[PDB]
């Protein structure tokens, strides 16, 4: 009648509700599938996390399914279920259902020229999900090509909220050079000279990037190493203005940035001559030097660029904002575990 499906190996212990499951791929999170749903009769994406062994993949997991069940939004990745063991003691796995999309923008990029027209309903709709993220006092920080899910007539959504956080301006000041988690080409200038990304602007930057990557089809600041990002940054931004400069205290990071010989900005119609005037004028906002002079969320959308899907009265925010009830570092992989299991439990039968 049935028994546990395999796929490359892998135990995909979903059923009875998802089968006929084909390979989709593979990473650090686990492995994913299509599944028929046999309850909504469409097929489905299932992630198999198993996390339990280290407390970081156990950190990813917990923000990733507590922010997605509180959020609700067209742009934003839903989870229509989890599947995992009745008791914590039998819980070695986690399987997240997601809704089935034919691509990403990772994929697309390397294989299809976008239109205006598709570059600007995009990047709508990465600004029209950040606002509600935002409104939630919410930072994605992990936002890049192969995060932004596509279906096959062009609707987007935001995936992968393990790197999310909590804004917090007052704590985000650090060191010259401190260590950072998300994905290079993406990060802000800042990151590499003063802050731990925990302000809204580090979104915005890494838009900024996506966008002048849908205008080109390659990476924009593609630097090979932690400080080649910055000097990726400078080479088309230029060397930052006094004013710039004096809003870096840290002196380590402000006499690197005295160090370097003086470069003039590369315009931006250069580096993309057959890109939309309204278009560079929006990505010039989203990639400025100095986060406090870069443009919020909601301010990208009012841009004329967006002019003809501009409607705030249809860009939903959150009902409230987010807190996580617990600090999740400094808790141990026992007790995030534990916190899992509560946070899936709504999907058990009961
Ligand atoms: C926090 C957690 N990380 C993740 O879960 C990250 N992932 C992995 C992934 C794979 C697939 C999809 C996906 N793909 C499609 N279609 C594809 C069809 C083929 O072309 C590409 C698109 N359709 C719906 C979906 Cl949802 C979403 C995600 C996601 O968000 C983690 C990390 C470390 C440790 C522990 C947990």
């Amino acid at each position: 009648g049935a028994g546990p499906e395999m796929v490359r190996g892998q135990v995909f212990d979903v059923g009875p509700r998802y089968t006929n499951l084909s390979y989709i791929g593979e990473g650090a999170y686990g492995m994913v599938c299509s599944a028929y749903d046999n309850v909504n009769k469409v097929r489905v994406a299932i992630k198999k996390i198993s996390p339990f062994e280290h407390q970081t993949y156990c950190q990813r997991t917990l923000r990733e399914i507590k922010i997605l069940l509180r959020f609700r939004h067209e742009n934003i990745i839903g989870i229509n279920d989890i599947i995992r063991a009745p008791t914590i003691e039998q819980m070695k796995d986690v399987y997240i259902v997601q809704d089935l999309m034919e691509t990403d923008l990772y994929k697309l990029l390397k294989t299809q020229h976008l239109s205006n027209d598709h570059i600007c309903y995009f990047l709508y709709q990465i600004l029209r999900g950040l606002k509600y993220i935002h409104s939630a006092n919410v930072l994605h920080r992990d936002l890049k090509p192969s995060n932004l899910l596509l279906n096959t007539t062009c609707d987007l959504k935001i995936c992968d909220f393990g790197l999310a956080r909590v804004a917090d301006p007052d704590h985000d000041h650090t060191g010259f050079l401190t260590e950072y988690v998300a994905t290079r080409w993406y990060r802000a200038p800042e990151i590499m000279l003063n802050s731990k990304g925990y302000t809204k602007s580090i979104d915005i930057w890494s838009v900024g990037c996506i966008l002048a990557e849908m205008l080109s089809n390659r990476p924009i600041f593609p630097g090979k190493h932690y400080l080649d990002q910055l000097n990726h940054i400078l080479g088309i931004l230029g060397s930052p203005s006094q004013e710039d400069l004096n809003c870096i205290i840290n002196l380590k990071a402000r006499n690197y940035l005295l160090s370097l010989p003086h470069k003039n900005k590369v315009p931006w119609n250069r580096l993309f001559p057959n890109a939309d005037s309204k278009a560079l004028d929006l990505l010039d906002k989203m990639l400025t030097f100095n986060p406090h002079k870069r443009i919020e969320v909601e301010q990208a959308l009012a841009h004329p660029y967006l002019e003809q899907y501009y409607d705030p009265s249809d860009e939903p925010i959150a009902e409230a904002p987010f807190k996580f009830d617990m600090e999740l570092d400094d808790l141990p992989k026992e007790k995030l575990k534990e916190l899992i299991f509560e946070e899936t439990a709504r999907f058990q039968p009961g």
